[PDB]
């Protein structure tokens, strides 16, 4: 399938739709300009006693603290 | 904002829509029963000379190695 929901990203190849060389990602709170943001960014500002939500510095996603 | 993109998925507390107790993640090749997959299994079958994708044991996406 594709590394990219939408065509018009940039951060995938236009033929294959699979990213682009040097790139990690195309979408998420953790990707910024294609790359993975660094362990330990805040993504997500957590309420209560919860500690916020940080990127792992390999996935593009915002994870639930552990 | 919901943790669950659908109001049917378990992993989430239907009054919040946030995860339950004990839940990780709700949806994901890395999530297993509301938990992340453990470091290293693999999500993605490679091809060509490229590595499999394996999973964080810290998210539930199946990021690129």
């Amino acid at each position: 399938e594709c590394d990219c929901s939408s065509p018009e990203n940039p951060c995938c190849d236009a033929a294959t739709c699979k990213l682009r060389p040097g790139a990690q990602c195309g979408e998420g709170l953790c990707c910024e300009q294609c790359k993975f943001s660094r362990a330990g960014k805040i993504c997500r500002i957590a309420r209560g006693d919860m500690p916020d939500d940080r990127c792992t510095g390999q996935s593009a996603d915002c994870p639930r603290y552990h």
